[PDB]
């Protein structure tokens, strides 16, 4: 038991470790998406840049959780970072749809972590999740939904013109 | 009777109060339109920004009328601000068409207020309406007509590509 | 159902729409108060400025709720904005008392919205209300109570000297 | 009953007064520690500076609680500030250990105040404690644990060389 | 016996410790007064600011005595800081009267400490008290007397107008 | 077959994918080390900063390989990123020893990739590895060897004083 540990349940500590893994996994998914759009037979550079930026941001989200774990006197336990489900992400629209799905799963995990905090009467953890994670999730999901809608309305994925113009005018 | 009141007919005072309400109503219509384009299943941010700017401007038009009322020694009498006719505004083109209709109704009201000023021999009121309202109305109506024309010519509302490109290249 | 909607109860969505209306109503009350103090037979310009600033701020509070509604995938449903209870607000002290009453009612509404968030296990909504609304309400209520106290202690509303000096030295 | 008081339980008001006292007590403990390290037969100036900075900060924490009490319409009731348990704090390591103990007790008090807020359905108070107090406590406890660990690992308290070097390289 | 101790009587050391407590007590009295004027049913912000500034200054006076104690090789012995005599300070005038009384008591203590220095042939202590304390006391007492006189002459405490105007024009 | 692919052997493409994984693994190892030194019972902040910087750099090394893969018309195939061998890294010296071992393994992999380039007559790949990877590896290995030597010579790992001073004077 850490000299700093106070009001920090074992289940909370465990849930923080699972969340660290999931943020790293999200970082990996976006890394994979980024370089998909970098392929010469896809060649959408702003989609590539956009997803690379999200990949780095996910990694910072994981790091903030690792910091929290140590702050509370928990012990970080790392697990393998699983490869993403896809190697080929099909189209800008499909990637955006997949990202939306991803972010909703990450949000679901964060909402379960928050429920756990409530159940264990851990308001420091409640605040950490509310302040640093919940609104970032809502913003990300809204942004991704907006992107999906625009791409669909423009005629993606069948219209390569649509994806090209979106890459320049929204992601550019 | 106000110590400042001079050459200010009761009918003029009443008409100014109705005009205050109508400007507020216009502010509300544009507010509703703005957040329609902010929906995740619409997602046209510059349409949203454009209509939000018009909403604020309408509110300032109402405030200038309230100032005029007090300047002339009239008494402001506020009425409910009615919700707009629509909750769902359908498409960028439809919203622009509705705005054009709105502005022509506001203009018609202002032209009746001006006729009243003429009929009551109130040149201060004539000048107020001519200087601050009539050309703003003509400019707004011309701008909205231009937007409707472009959107129609581009293939809106069936072309979501059209609305997307207009949002970037005209409203952006 | 919105593609972005997650953990967002229908009752929460409905309560957000009622809160949007109430913020707009508060904007209207303060607008009415502002121009009351602008009357030539009242003529307290800093009271007028103070209430106009609050009117604009209320409108921004309503806009932030409309943004939240769309962020969460709810659907904004606007209602009429009711005219305020008063046309004539009597005195600076009376207006401040009325504002205090208003803000306590808005606070009560926000506390019920927060209870609903708790009851529906919606920590994103809890955070939104806590972060953006609850302390603003406490600050507003404390400020208005301070103003009421000063005005009473100075001899308002019977002392027009008192209201005049307060307008210059506190609201100026 | 204050004109501003709303949703503010008597038990919450009482708990805020006890917390004000405890913050003042913490300010006193750190003041005592600071001047201990200022003694000619101790003579660790950065330990002295570090604890003096914490003493001032505690006093500001107490002041923010007094502000909150008045904001909510509670009534501040001050109690004696008890002298610290020690006059002689022994060594840098011992002082850091004592500070760690202190901060964990302050944290425990804040967690009980937060539980009370939950129990009384006072989300404004929940937010105040979460936003302004809980993470400051976690940060302080982590920092103090880090200092204790370094000092122990360096050979303190038996190594005066260790305390000297820590004073320069960590607290300097 | 400290290696630095020279010409420093035990009675002087003891008197310095009592003076440290009294300065801390004065800091507490002013802290209590400050937040009294911050109450929503008092609401004199410059009285609040003025007394808060004095509270901080008293704390610095206590710190300078603790520094002196260590400089001379004495040993600081802290005592409880007693709560002030009042929770409710009644009016600006009454608070100023109480402050005047306080400062005259602090001055009396400092004059006894100076007599002790003379009696023990401790010119370093004489100089410390003369240079850093005696004229600050005379200035504080004169300032407080001036404030009391103005407030009385303006019609305080019965005139809340008087206290309001003094807060703006003297303490503002 | 990519339209851009030229002189790029399938075995080279495969080896680049394995190298991408190994760089990611190295990023993970350093991430784990970084937060180990961030623990309250380790508390060496510059060791933590140093390893965090290496973690980010490894991630950039992986990204440059993914860019190369696409440049050459190869297809990126991601694999799981394995958790590091250790959860607890024991001491600064042990972590540095482990890092040295890691970097020598990464170097061995890069030397095999270079041999493959030679064997497949791929001078573009030879140049890529020589220019961007081989000297970075030699520099990293030399730096880590220097750190190990200093730490051993200072008395690490038994001397916590040694690790503390190294953290400040070399990694600070
Ligand atoms: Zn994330
Ligand atoms: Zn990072
Ligand atoms: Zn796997
Ligand atoms: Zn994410
Ligand atoms: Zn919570
Ligand atoms: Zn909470
Ligand atoms: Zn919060
Ligand atoms: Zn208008
Ligand atoms: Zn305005
Ligand atoms: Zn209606
Ligand atoms: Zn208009
Ligand atoms: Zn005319
Ligand atoms: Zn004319
Ligand atoms: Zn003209
Ligand atoms: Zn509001
Ligand atoms: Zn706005
Ligand atoms: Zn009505
Ligand atoms: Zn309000
Ligand atoms: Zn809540
Ligand atoms: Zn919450
Ligand atoms: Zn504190
Ligand atoms: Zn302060
Ligand atoms: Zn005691
Ligand atoms: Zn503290
Ligand atoms: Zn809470
Ligand atoms: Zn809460
Ligand atoms: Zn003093
Ligand atoms: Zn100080
Ligand atoms: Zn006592
Ligand atoms: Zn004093
Ligand atoms: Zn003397
Ligand atoms: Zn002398
Ligand atoms: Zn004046
Ligand atoms: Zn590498
Ligand atoms: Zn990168
Ligand atoms: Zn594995
Ligand atoms: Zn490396
Ligand atoms: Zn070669
Ligand atoms: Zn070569």
């Amino acid at each position: 038991t850490s000299q700093v540990r106070q009001n920090y349940h074992q289940d909370s500590e465990a849930a923080i470790n699972r969340q660290i893994n999931l943020e790293l996994y999200a970082s990996y998914v976006y890394l994979s998406m980024s370089y998909y759009f970098d392929r010469d037979d896809v060649a959408l550079k702003n989609f590539a840049k956009y997803f690379l930026h999200q990949s780095h941001e996910e990694r910072e989200h994981a790091e903030k959780l690792m910091k929290l774990q140590n702050q509370r006197g928990g012990r970080i336990f790392l697990q393998d970072i699983q490869k993403p489900d896809c190697d080929d992400w099909e189209s800008g629209l499909n990637a955006m749809e997949c990202a939306l799905h991803l972010e909703k799963n990450v949000n679901q995990s964060l909402l379960e972590l928050h429920k756990l905090a409530t159940d264990k009467n851990d308001p420091h953890l409640c605040d950490f999740i509310e302040t640093h994670y919940l609104n970032e999730q809502v913003k990300a999901i809204k942004e991704l939904g907006d992107h999906v809608t625009n791409l669909r309305k423009m005629g993606a994925p069948e219209s390569g013109l649509a994806e090209y113009l979106f890459d320049k005018h929204t992601l550019g």
